[PDB]
């Protein structure tokens, strides 16, 4: 259709008034004293949040240039919040800011080109200088810690976590469920569980989760990777009757078969999700074994000369259910016996004897524990539906957070780490004026978390802004009791990945509105 | 419907408009320096690109004149590219400034066609003086070089380029596809791979590539011209069953036999492609059987009183995937057994041996090499998906660029190479006044890229352009240093044929709209 | 729906205005020096062309009544067009110039019906002197100047033309088709091909050409008259099965049984065309013996007591290809035996010998070349898609207009021979003033076309018809050099026959709009 056509300024003051209203309606609800934002619904009670992503979600504008400026920035909290699964408040609010002083110089006469290279290079620094700084969430009481940060100061949750952690490793698969009504419940059911996903999205049956679940379901053990779809034909027939769903566990599944297995249970033709193998070379093998045990099945190996073709669902596994993730399989109740699984243990067990290296030592009581990985599942407490379905949310959060903390160290919360990093690139230059006018936009930009956490507790952002850069390393502000002191002493801590990833997120997408010179857009009609 | 039709002037001033909005918002992305465009999506955040296809696939202009204007010198960006894959932006400038300069000569009174038949005549002189300056894209130190120049100076892209074309040939084939992930890789599949395309588009399966992808077919290899479909229905119903696709490598499939093909498969009615025998004369049949002992089939050839009526699935070749595009044919992993295969090698390296001429030696080690031609496949490094699809897209272009430029010689980049042209025709006249105009005309326009470029640099076209006409060879403006110098010594080279086709699709559509007197069109309504 | 109704000045006015905006589009693209005229198109870039039927055709107006009188004088262009396949633009401006003074001098009072008398007695006698000045184009040369002239001065297209009638004379069939890629083709295919069309439209298959094509279909070959379905019945139902068309050959196919095939054939109830036999008479039967020879058929003629009911596909010929025009069959690649068609050869040979007349001996000649008459296929050159398809046009036409050239003499071109007939008409008078009028509007016309060929070179009509009406004969102005000369030894010639045409098509079209009272037509709503 008829388009109209945007260049320069006039196109640059559209993206900034689309990304101040994303990111006004979204900044108010950063830190402990975050402001709620009230979003119509077609029916019933407005929905009242302090969660950022929600907010972003609900912004379209009217004008067709500025709600492009908006849906531009949102794409920074959408891509912080797909890798780091946090932040995606503060990203904005560094986006904003880069955006901001960045159009400004560029309105100023300043080259973009060099506005972009100087926040790259400043952001390149940084990052750096923020891997200098960080520190680790690995013990049960740090998880403790910033699980209850993340919970809005509910230790609670974060003993919750931390438990959960406890069980199944903070490496393990861990699930979040409606409580039976007051008091928490946690439980680790099958079963097993292995660092495995679905080998591609489409198998999630249930996007709520992004998972997928199957029920009751026969489990393909082939010690093999499977690219055509021939082998399947004689055994997806066989689970084809009985009417039970397939889970193929084999060492990968390639494209021709992968494709297939997408596309067939895309026309409820047969329900089956494949995933990799655990582990890789010498211990997959035992490994797949360790499953085979646990649901009752036969590993399917070239090695001993056995074809899918001549398989029947008695060499198939089974269990009541299995839940696959993104990146996590996990077994629940398996049809094995005691007697093989338990002896199966021992056997393992004794292997821990004979062993020779901690390496190996190790990766065997791996086995036996997961044995003797599985899921842990949170079951949220209760008094009353809406308490309950509340609390559940914050331990979603709790969760995801202390799990992104787990994976890369920590830094001082608060805001207070970017800007211990901007002090210390005070000195940093670039190949002209220009690009050292977009290295200042940047460090600047790096104090506005701490203001506006600031700001949304109704305190003065540029006294307490002026008051921890005064001082040094972990000193910064508490927003929650208004007092100055040592961020980590009081528990207060970012996991460096979302802290990196805001930065880079914001950056990224700022660098990008800065040199963007046109905008074409259908006519409003 | 009623037409709106205007004359001379009136319809003059409209394609000039139309010609002028599509033509600034292309430009403004030519070179090292290019500003980015950004282009309104329906949905998600906007596309920013400095790409000048993609910004002239969204021009539509509201002025039913305009857009008349706009969609014309459009032509010229996409023949340029049809032809040589590359410059279409250089050619939308030259195009603008020839459409410009010719129009206010006309408003002037000067005779269109005198003024047409001018540029012409400067194009016809100046390609002829390309060519004589026209150097050499042959050692991969070249092929580096271009392909990291067009790669944006990225290095790496130019080395990936380099090793692809080492391992098939820079006549071979080659494909980029998405990476496992950091790290790039570069691996040859089957398999084999022959110059022939597909004997006519619609086998097309996939657009996205415009390309043929046939997935554990049947190869029926023929030795004659199949022009009865008659012959081809006992074979094709064998294929019918068993389910696979078909691969038709017949000497060449003529107009009936052909047409019945595009549309059965065009309907669903079994999926067949064909594609000519590689080679012509005697070296062909050799050929067609070593495509036949790679695949495990059989040559059908009348020579042997052999009919295609009486050929079964045992006869047909057969491997896992071929790919044909619109001049290459690739077969990977064939199903021939190394016996045979390595057995043919044998042969052929004793042919080499007994070879009385270099020219029999040369074709027969082509053979050796190509069975012992098949697909270049590079797999894009990573880290993190949105980096990976990026650096794709620069692979994909950079590619494209070398394989015009091993094609036919080289010239000074930047610009300078038509400026070159343009001062050496000077004193070329034609018939009358009008017609020197034009001549003229064309001379400027030919400084035009070169300007553009120094333009989107941030630094003055007029000073730049004077000094590089100022010097002599290949001394120009490198845009990337901001320095003057030895083009070829800085590596900055365009492949003699997108220079070529840029001007002659420019000065093409120019010519047309220089010429033209009237415009029809739809009322507005 | 309620009508608009508007008499004499009133709807005048309107059709003069309605003629004048078609003829000024079109006129501008008369002759060597024609300009060009852009045709909007709803996709892609508008249509540039130089060829007046094209305009024409997007000629539509919004007032209903200027529309109605563009709509009529575009008949004249479609008459001429189909009369003569060349001249409808010369045959425009005559129309408007007989249209606009003779609406002129109606205006002035004078009587329309003794205006058209007049006009009508000057276009008769013009037309008995243009045969008395009419000259022929029988030698190569002359159809070669005559190729050339009408291709734009392309010596090539004239050889072409030229070298294909030469090999199937120039009455015979004559095809262009898309080359294989740079260097023209000329190759006669059969095969044989006869002076005879298809027996009614319907049958066309292919509207691009107009023509039928049929892919390895029957021939029945029957020595009779075909009224009666009935007959036809047992072979058609013989050819339902085996699945291919099939062509009637029969002395011709009457009423009952035409309406028939043209009903079935129309509902895809098998394939049918049906032709007459070539010649008449005796030779007749003699001629549609060589066709089965050729084919492989057998006659089905009463005198020998056979019925078509009796008739099995064993007796039908056969034909890889046969095409159809309005006007001429060729028989492609037949199946009858070298063996049985050589020997016809060798019969008709000594026919010849015993040759005691002259037209016997011709005739029989005939025979033998044509099956030892065929069909020349001329496939334009190349070096790039666009130029292939420009050419072929060129050919086209070019083609065309030399092929009424020869059927009728020839006259000197650029508008001289009308010019030539008006001035020796000077003394041409009527029954009273208002005819004599209309006789000087005739007159006055014919120099129309002279004057805009000038007018289109930028020149000054007055002047250079002032000039060539003051020599004599031959002399006349060329266009292309912009020199006085003998236009026959400069080789611009046109047929007489589109000459007349064009004249006969303006004045006819003309005489009914200055003889309308009173137009018609639905109201603006
Ligand atoms: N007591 C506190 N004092 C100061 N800052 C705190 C305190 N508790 C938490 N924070 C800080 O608040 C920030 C996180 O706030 P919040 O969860 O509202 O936004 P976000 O994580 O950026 O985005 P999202 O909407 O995805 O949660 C981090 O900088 C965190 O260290
Ligand atoms: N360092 C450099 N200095 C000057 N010119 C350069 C430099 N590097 C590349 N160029 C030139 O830039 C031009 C190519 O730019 P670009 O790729 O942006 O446009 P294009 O090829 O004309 O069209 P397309 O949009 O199809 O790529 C060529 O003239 C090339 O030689
Ligand atoms: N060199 C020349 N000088 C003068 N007149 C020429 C010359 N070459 C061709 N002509 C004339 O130009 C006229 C034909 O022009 P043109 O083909 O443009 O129009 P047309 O045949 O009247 O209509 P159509 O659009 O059907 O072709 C004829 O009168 C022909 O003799
Ligand atoms: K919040
Ligand atoms: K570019
Ligand atoms: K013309
Ligand atoms: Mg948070
Ligand atoms: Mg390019
Ligand atoms: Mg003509």
């Amino acid at each position: 259709a008829a388009k109209d056509v945007k260049f320069g300024n006039d196109a640059g003051v559209k993206m900034l008034r689309g990304v101040n209203v994303l990111a006004d309606a979204v900044k108010v609800t950063l830190g402990p004293k975050g402001r709620n934002v009230v979003l119509d619904k077609s029916f019933g009670a407005p929905t009242i949040t302090k969660d950022g992503v929600s907010v972003a979600r609900e912004i379209e504008l009217e004008d067709k240039f500025e709600n492009m400026g908006a849906q531009m920035v949102k794409e920074v909290a959408s891509k912080a919040n797909d890798a780091a699964g946090d932040g995606t408040t503060t990203a904005t609010v560094l986006a904003q800011a880069i955006i901001t002083e960045g159009l400004k110089a560029v309105a100023a006469g300043m080259n973009p080109m060099d506005l972009k290279r100087g926040i790259d290079k400043a952001v390149t620094v940084a990052v750096e200088e923020l891997k200098a700084l960080s520190v680790p969430c690995s013990d049960s009481k740090a998880i403790a810690q910033v699980g209850t940060i993340s919970a809005n100061s509910d230790e609670t949750v974060g003993k919750l976590i931390a438990e959960a952690m406890d069980k199944v490793g903070k490496e393990g698969v861990i699930t979040v469920e409606d409580g039976t009504g007051l008091q928490d419940e946690l439980d680790v059911v099958e079963g097993m569980q292995f660092d495995r996903g679905y080998l591609s999205p489409y198998f999630i049956n249930k996007p709520e989760t992004g998972a997928v679940e199957l029920e009751s379901p026969f489990i393909l053990l082939a010690d093999k990777k499977i690219s055509n779809i021939r082998e399947m034909l004689p055994v997806l027939e066989a689970v084809a009757k009985a009417g039970k769903p397939l889970l193929i566990i084999a060492e990968d599944v390639e494209g021709e078969a992968l494709a297939t297995l997408v596309v067939n249970t895309m026309r409820g033709i047969v329900k089956v999700a494949a995933v990799k193998a655990p582990g890789f070379g010498d211990r997959r093998k035992a490994m797949l074994q360790d499953i085979a045990t646990l649901t009752g099945g036969t590993v399917i190996s070239e090695e001993i000369g056995m074809e899918l073709e001549k398989a029947t669902l008695e060499d198939l596994g089974q269990a009541k259910r299995v839940v696959i993730n993104k990146d996590t399989t996990t077994i629940i109740d398996g049809v094995g016996e005691e007697a093989a699984i338990q002896g199966r243990v021992a056997q393992i067990r004794q292997q821990i004897e004979e062993a020779t290296s901690d390496y190996d030592r190790e990766k065997l009581q791996e086995r036996v524990a997961k044995l003797a990985g599985g899921v842990a599942v949170i079951k949220v407490g209760a008094a009353t539906e809406v308490e309950m379905k509340e609390k559940k949310a914050r331990v979603e959060d709790a969760l995801h957070a202390t799990r992104a903390a787990v994976e890369e160290g920590v830094v001082a919360g608060g805001g207070v780490a970017l800007i211990r990093v901007a002090s210390k690139l005070a000195d940093l230059r670039g190949q002209n004026e220009d690009q050292n006018v977009g290295i200042k936009v940047a460090l600047r930009a790096m104090e506005a978390p701490l203001r506006q956490i600031v700001l949304n507790c109704g305190e003065e952002p540029s006294v307490v802004a002026n008051t921890v850069k005064g001082g040094d390393g972990n000193y910064g502000y508490n927003a929650a009791t208004e007092e100055y002191g040592n961020m980590i002493d009081m528990g207060i801590l970012d996991p460096t990945k979302v802290t990196r990833s805001a930065l880079q997120y914001a950056a990224s997408v700022a660098g990008l509105m800065i040199t963007t010179e046109c905008m074409v857009t259908d006519l409003p009609k």
